[PDB]
């Protein structure tokens, strides 16, 4: 009968509470290298049971959005090391979310104007990515038509994830989270709409799951499976992605990741799920289960109560409330998020959302 | 090659950094029940890798100092539960330090004016405890002559420690720390000067260690040895205690507590130790080693570097600096402690030591 402030063993990592900071792209690293401003922002939020970083590009060709951080260079690694140290000195734990956008990209953001890559050569209908144009302005821009990866290019991407994890581990991260959600590259492989391959990486459920599971295995070699998680979005349609077998894929992956002893599965809610889905997930996967999507303290506690989650992630409320878990403890009113400063810029709408004033703390 | 901000597995508990808050009696619970003021104070310090609570009386006859908290009633337990929740919501971990003063007491602070108890009927020469007099005033007062515990009263004290741990575990503490240091009851058994018993609880090293090891075993039944620690002060003379065999007892206990798989040993420094002592300790005990006594960041890092400690506790600097680990990260100047408000009173000199102002945080 855990509550939001009951400690949780998430794989081999002890969390102090179950109020998790969801991964949140904020697009505040114009040179791709985290710095002091990120030290501040993440440090402010270090009371989170776990911080899951902003999505972090694992290579140049992984990128779809300018001004987002990377984890393929020495300088990027050094920047994250500083951020991690900052989180640790404030009593926190942080996981790096490992990102490759696949088809959700454009030549203009690719290195040397390379074509985006994907399981299959299908443009994401209606999707926009965020590009810097030749004149130095930036903006949302329709994604372009990707090329289908060659079978022999797939190992190289797995290795890009592996090296990202190696860098993450050296930088001091407590965990990594494989981003297989929100219609990014691993999700593109998982989903029937986006994966029309006829090699060993498409067709059947096992084939579609093959590359994502290679990624999980590679990163788990680095961190241990007990310090790896994965984000999944069964039933979510985003960036043109559709899927005829979301439930069956979810159950297959649950069983495969359970065998591997993964620390957690993290579901971002389409919010629907069929009745019984959450119950099945809890039976099929014996590690940590984290759910995200419009939660507040009451709704989160209900999933603890139903034995369908071990913890709950919060996105927009952690943007706006660096001390979200304390606010939930006291039932204190939350700061309102300002969507106009979710992305880009600097400290405004990033590190200037206030903490509670308990009448004793002094700065 | 860990640094102060390198995570540590301390038994089965993950710590975010190695800057530990030492146990600090503050004498701010006149009714023995922790409350909101303690929620604030401990919450302020929750960035500590681990908070080790103020020494907490395990029963009425355990007490030598008025206005200190207890852990033998429902109401005390409820008060600590609130404190623990506060620490968890701020991202912390907290261990309860389990206290029985033995001979360092007086009839005036004992229930119903009972005589203090000890391994042997030896008054602590020069020692003072802190008493409330009949007229309602309070002050330091010379300790009285204890009675030697009967052999058949020793199990009852072990059970008092066990029940304290049961309460602690229900209240949500992450760990307990057996106080066997600073010349309190278990140390009185350990030391040759204070223990002149001729039953199975005195004489030889094994006999003197017998009661303390029963205490460790009882509390470890509750928490698991992986969530128990013990504080020791070999070579320290306090409250009239002397010892002819400090090194030999330390090595015996090291080996016995290693076999038991205890989470950590915590040494409060007489600071001397013989050359080779720390090295021997590291060989003889394979769990966590924590040292305390006048450390700063440089001196602490040196013990990490020498492979003689896994973490270091700080006392007076955590009184004065709620964000001590962050100050060490930045090399920021520390607030100066005010000894005049270490004990007694209320918020002044307790929750009004300021945090750093990073120029971004707002209250
Ligand atoms: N990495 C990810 O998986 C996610 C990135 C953030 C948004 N994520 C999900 O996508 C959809 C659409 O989110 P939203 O409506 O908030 O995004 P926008 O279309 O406005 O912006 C998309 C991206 O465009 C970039 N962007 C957009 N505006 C800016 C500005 N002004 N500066 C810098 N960068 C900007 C930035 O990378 C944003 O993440 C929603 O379901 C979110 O939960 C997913
Ligand atoms: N529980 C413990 O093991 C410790 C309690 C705190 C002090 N501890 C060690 O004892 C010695 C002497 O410490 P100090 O000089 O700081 O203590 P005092 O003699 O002034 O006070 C002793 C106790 O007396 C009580 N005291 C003393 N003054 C007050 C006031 N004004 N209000 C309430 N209570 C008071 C309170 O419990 C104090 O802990 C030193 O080596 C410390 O590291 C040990
Ligand atoms: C500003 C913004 C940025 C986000 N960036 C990411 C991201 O980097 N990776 C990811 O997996 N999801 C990302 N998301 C989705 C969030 O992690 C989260 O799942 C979503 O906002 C729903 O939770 P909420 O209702 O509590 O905000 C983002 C959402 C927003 C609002
Ligand atoms: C105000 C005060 C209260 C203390 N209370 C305790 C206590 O409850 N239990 C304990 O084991 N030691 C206690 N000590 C000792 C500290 O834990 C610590 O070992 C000592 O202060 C030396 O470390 P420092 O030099 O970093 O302050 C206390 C010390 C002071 C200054």
């Amino acid at each position: 009968n855990p509550g939001l402030f009951t400690p949780l063993q998430l794989g081999s990592l002890s969390l102090p509470n179950r109020v998790i900071m969801a991964p949140l792209t904020r697009s505040r690293t114009p040179d791709s290298v985290p710095g002091r401003l990120q030290q501040i922002y993440y440090g402010q939020r270090a009371s989170a049971g776990l911080i899951i970083s902003e999505a972090t590009n694992i290579s140049p060709t992984a990128r779809g959005y300018v001004y987002t951080p990377g984890i393929w260079t020495d300088a990027q690694e050094a920047g994250w090391k500083g951020v991690v140290e900052a989180v640790h000195a404030k009593g926190g734990r942080i996981a790096l979310q490992l990102w490759h956008v696949g088809r959700v990209s454009h030549e203009l953001v690719q290195p040397d104007g390379q074509q985006p890559v994907a399981p299959s050569a299908l443009k994401a209908e209606g999707a926009e990515c965020f590009v810097e144009f030749e004149d130095g302005t930036a903006g949302l821009h329709p994604t372009s038509t990707p090329r289908a990866l060659e079978t022999d290019e797939i190992p190289g991407i797995v290795e890009d994830y592996r090296q990202a994890a190696q860098r993450a581990k050296r930088a001091g991260f407590d965990m990594v989270e494989v981003h297989a959600a929100n219609a990014c590259l691993p999700n593109q492989f998982l989903a029937t709409g986006t994966n029309r391959r006829t090699d060993q990486y498409g067709g059947s459920i096992e084939n579609r799951a093959r590359f994502p599971l290679e990624v999980v295995d590679a990163v788990a070699e680095v961190f241990g499976p007990e310090r790896v998680g994965i984000r999944l979005t069964p039933f979510l349609e985003l960036f043109g992605l559709t899927d005829d077998e979301p439930e069956a894929m979810a159950f297959y992956l649950a069983g495969e990741l359970d065998r591997r002893g993964l620390a957690y599965l993290h579901f971002n809610e389409p919010d629907t799920y069929p009745e019984g889905f959450r119950e099945q997930m809890r039976q099929r996967f014996k590690g940590g289960l984290i759910y995200c999507g419009n939660y507040d303290a009451g709704r989160a506690q209900a999933r603890l109560d139903d034995n369908t989650a071990d913890a709950v992630a919060f996105g927009r409320p952690f943007i706006a409330n660096p001390d979200l878990p304390e606010r939930f403890r006291l039932g204190a009113a939350l700061n309102e998020p300002d969507p106009s400063t979710f992305y880009g810029g600097a400290e405004v709408g990033y590190t200037d959302y206030p903490f509670l004033d308990n009448g004793h703390d002094r700065l």
